[PDB]
């Protein structure tokens, strides 16, 4: 998937498509909008192809990663979603939404201790008060 | 992954990992890089294998390539902030002090590793 592609690219350390600016920013913006057009109409498979395409070109992009993680979470591919949410957080650092969603994924992965750590981080560090309420409601049930 | 099909026994992979670190510790960087690349081909999902290759890239002053692997390495452990610490170092070398500051601050705010936080704080203290 997207992560193995990123790791292969780093191993081989050859020229990538982004390194040569093979797709301009404006076209990447268009494709991202098309990806969500598919997603918003429930065409999840096509959206996934488009977000995979975006993540091959520019993996280290919080917006592309978050789109793909959402798809995996909807498809109940919870480990793949949590892995991408963690990448997104490492790049973004200031938005705790991926940490919240990782907590949800860990709950489904039968890892309540990992989920608890996620929700507690949201509570202690997020300034999104509504997200904190949601995290607390998961914490109350664990 | 080749790991998924158990193409090489577990103990032999342990041996290869320890040999890679031997090369690294002896300054045999080119050989260590071959061995860590070998490991990461065998199992891209092994955080310690990725961290080894990232360290090689950082030593070779390929700071963006190192930072890219550190971001993957962080996701593959979720709770270990050491790759975030090293990313902060790489960002300083890339002349991105605000990005570096964010990394070291994240270590201090989330990590339970007290020795690592001590190191991150010493970087934060130095950043203008
Ligand atoms: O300690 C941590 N930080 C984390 C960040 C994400 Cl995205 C998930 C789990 C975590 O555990
Ligand atoms: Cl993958
Ligand atoms: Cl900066
Ligand atoms: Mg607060």
């Amino acid at each position: 998937g997207s992560i193995s592609t990123a790791v292969i690219d780093a191993i081989n350390s050859g020229a990538t498509l982004k390194d040569i600016n093979a797709i301009p920013d404006d076209m990447m913006d268009d494709i991202y909008s098309y990806a969500y057009d598919f997603y918003n109409k429930g065409r999840i498979e096509e959206a996934e192809v488009f977000f995979r395409f975006l993540c091959i070109y520019d993996f280290y992009n919080v917006d592309y990663i978050m789109g793909l993680a959402a798809i995996y979470q909807i498809k109940e591919q919870f480990q793949q979603a949590a892995d991408l949410y963690a990448v997104a957080f490492a790049l973004g650092k200031n938005d705790y939404t991926p940490v919240f969603h990782t907590g949800q994924c860990q709950l489904r992965l039968k890892a309540p201790l990992k989920a608890k750590e996620c929700f507690e981080l949201v509570i202690q560090h997020s300034n999104d008060e509504k997200l904190k309420i949601k995290a607390q409601s998961y914490l109350d049930a664990i």
